[PDB]
């Protein structure tokens, strides 16, 4: 039988130190193709090892299609092939759109749903998985208004994370590295930051905040590890909650939820399952 493997690369939709992502075509259908830099080969290996262990299938996890290694004259080419989400990342989307109550809740509940699926161990199933680099650039927007979580190149099953989103125990190097729940609690911190990024773009009483990344007002672009440790650990700053949120019941509830993802004590933070329940009861 014929095994059609040709993928037509059509449009570069992302370039970075990681390598590149392309819109491609296979058998008349869009796929996304991540081409890894030699610098980031371990991310391909880790995501490939995870998918060889457990074939994750969830509406709020970027859908796996293939991992490909191809021999070249003097190098190895590493591709990850996934579902293609034409609306692009949540980071991108929040810069060109404001949200209503229903669209804000649908976005954050879908992220919580993907994250709880990663975190939960299922017997007879899947191992528990922590993401370790959750951020708005690693979330894609789907046409149905839900999102999905992308990039399991740092994930751990039961490169460092993006510094702007690191939890205090990562920055002060007190994280209990031998304890898997520690990694879930680092994802919850990052989730709270993503919640804040999205909530800012929800309109209430004719008011909205401009898109900003977490800590935009207290650290530079490409903040150093020390820049982040001083803000998050030494001064114990957290993102600002604008007064206008407290006129809106949804943003008032979301502010409370963010606070419960940002405790200094990792053990005090909400679980992804509790976040899901809280979001289902909002509105
Ligand atoms: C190797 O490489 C790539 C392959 C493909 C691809 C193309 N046609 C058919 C297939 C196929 C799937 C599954 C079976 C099964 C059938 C039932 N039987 C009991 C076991 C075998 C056979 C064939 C594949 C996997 C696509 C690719 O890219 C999208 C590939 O490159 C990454
Ligand atoms: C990698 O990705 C894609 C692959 C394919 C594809 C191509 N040929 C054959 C298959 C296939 C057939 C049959 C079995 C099973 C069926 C029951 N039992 C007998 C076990 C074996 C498995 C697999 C597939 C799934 C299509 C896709 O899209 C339409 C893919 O997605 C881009
Ligand atoms: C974060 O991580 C990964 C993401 C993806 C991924 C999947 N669907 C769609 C995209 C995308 C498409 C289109 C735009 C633009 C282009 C058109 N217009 C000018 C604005 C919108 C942006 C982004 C991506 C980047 C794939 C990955 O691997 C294959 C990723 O890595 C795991």
């Amino acid at each position: 039988r014929t095994v059609a493997r040709d993928i037509t690369l059509l449009e570069c939709v992302g370039k970075g130190r990681y390598g590149e992502v392309w819109r491609g075509s296979w058998q008349g259908e869009n796929v996304a193709v991540k081409i890894f830099s030699s610098r980031d080969e371990k991310s391909w290996f880790r995501e490939t090892e995870l998918y060889n262990t457990v074939m994750l299938r969830h509406e709020n996890i970027l859908g796996f299609i293939a991992s490909d290694m191809t021999s070249r004259h003097s190098s190895t080419q590493l591709w990850l092939i996934t579902h293609y989400h034409e609306m692009g990342s949540l980071y991108d989307y929040l810069q060109l759109t404001t949200l209503d109550t229903v669209s804000c809740l649908r976005i954050v509940l879908s992220i919580a749903s993907g994250l709880a699926h990663l975190h939960i161990e299922i017997f007879g199933g899947k191992p528990a998985i922590a993401h370790r680099d959750l951020k708005s650039k690693n979330i894609l927007v789907k046409k149905n208004g839900q999102c999905c979580i992308a990039d399991l190149g740092l994930a751990v099953m039961h490169r460092v994370g993006t510094k702007r989103y690191m939890a205090p125990e990562v920055l002060d190097e007190t994280i209990q590295v031998d304890c898997f729940d520690s990694y879930k609690r680092v994802d919850i911190w990052a989730f709270g930051l993503v919640l804040w990024e999205v909530a800012r773009r929800m309109v209430s009483n004719g008011i909205v905040e401009d898109y900003k990344p977490p800590f935009y007002d207290v650290v530079p672009n490409d903040p150093s590890f020390e820049d982040m440790r001083k803000v998050v650990c030494v001064d114990q700053q957290r993102p600002n909650i604008p007064n206008r949120w407290f006129s809106d019941p949804t943003l008032t509830s979301l502010a409370k939820l963010m606070k419960e993802c940002w405790y200094q004590n990792p053990s005090a933070r909400l679980t992804a399952l509790r976040i899901k329940k809280t979001l289902t009861k909002i509105d």
